[PDB]
């Protein structure tokens, strides 16, 4: 009647409800026992995410879960005999929702603005782009972002004028050739990709003005 | 002394080892107990994926797991007094590895080949591409594949000569205008992505020959 922590992944597909664990009281030998659960996700909102079979004691989940909505449920199980007397003290059940990589990284803006002096030596820091990821950055790689440049417009004097640091999102002058007179602004297409650059991804824009 | 099933996600990061569950014998009261585990993942290959502190009974996992290598471990715990008599019947512990989308889909071939009659009416089935995904297709969407066409070469008489059913991978003639004399073959770059098209992806080629 001890109960260990319980885990469920989010976004489970398939037939519902699904078994989590069978609750049991020792007093089952001396009398007939009925089981119940209380708390948010049980008898309070969100009602009915978790249910328990009153006779067998099977705790179940009734629907897919979403770790970015609710990462943890605290429930309580109850054990009542047919005479109407509690035969256990209500027992705490902790349900942890585990993560799936179901969120694309997301830039903090959709157009970032920076500027750079045409005279800047190659390897001069220009500006910083940034993305966030709603997935579990503490236990997984589902939120580990890597920045990349996708395209540059215009592609002149050539098409690698700038570079981005994949960890920090800092954009730097890659090569010399910046000519305000001949092209006054560059528009980069930047990409954030999770799983260390290898996962889901999104894009945004960075607009670079060449100063005097 | 009964152990509910245990879950652990694959590819966990952070410090190791990590607590799973505290095992304990009741006779803990009468005498001092030492705790042990056996099985594949404990004392047999893979040795040491799971360990247990012998006095506290804390069962731990020592490294990241990989569902696609081993999805399920069966271990036994043991409880021996300091007098050297077993104080519990060995307990089966089932550890379930839950999946992460950490496998790109994989085309069954690098280059698929097909043919079509230039007279073929738009909507004519041509050929089929196929891919598999090593992730968990029973419980998750991490292996749910959608097929798209990425590019066509040549892009003549225009670029959407064909189309692909996103569920079946059946490529079909989309428009009229096939002309063997001018454009004898098409090279299609096809893509398979999981999370129903929204996820990890790979590409392969489909070369279509235009027949009389
Ligand atoms: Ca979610
Ligand atoms: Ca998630
Ligand atoms: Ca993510
Ligand atoms: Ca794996
Ligand atoms: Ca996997
Ligand atoms: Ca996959």
């Amino acid at each position: 009647w001890v109960i260990p922590p319980i885990s469920c992944p989010e976004n489970e597909k398939g037939e519902f409800p699904k078994n989590l664990v069978q609750i049991k009281s020792n007093r089952d030998k001396e009398t007939k026992v009925f089981y119940s659960i209380t708390g948010q996700g049980a008898d309070k909102p969100p009602v009915g995410v978790f249910i328990i079979e009153r006779e067998t004691g099977w705790l179940k989940v009734t629907q897919p879960l979403d770790r970015e909505a609710i990462a943890k449920y605290i429930l309580y199980s109850h054990a009542v005999s047919s005479n109407g007397e509690a035969v256990e003290d209500p027992m705490e059940i902790v349900i942890t929702v585990t993560d799936q990589n179901d969120n694309r990284p997301e830039f903090t803006q959709e157009v970032f603005e920076g500027s750079v002096a045409e005279g800047a030596v190659p390897g001069t820091s220009v500006m910083k782009v940034s993305a966030t990821d709603a997935d579990d950055d503490v236990n997984t790689y589902n939120a580990a972002i890597a920045y990349t440049i996708v395209s540059q417009d215009p592609e002149l004097p050539h098409k690698n004028m700038f570079t981005v640091n994949r960890d920090t999102g800092v954009i730097s002058v890659l090569t010399s050739g910046l000519d305000r007179e001949s092209y006054p602004t560059y528009t980069l297409v930047v990409q954030a990709a999770d799983l260390q650059g290898e996962g889901l991804s999104t894009t945004a824009k960075a607009v670079i003005t060449v100063k005097d």
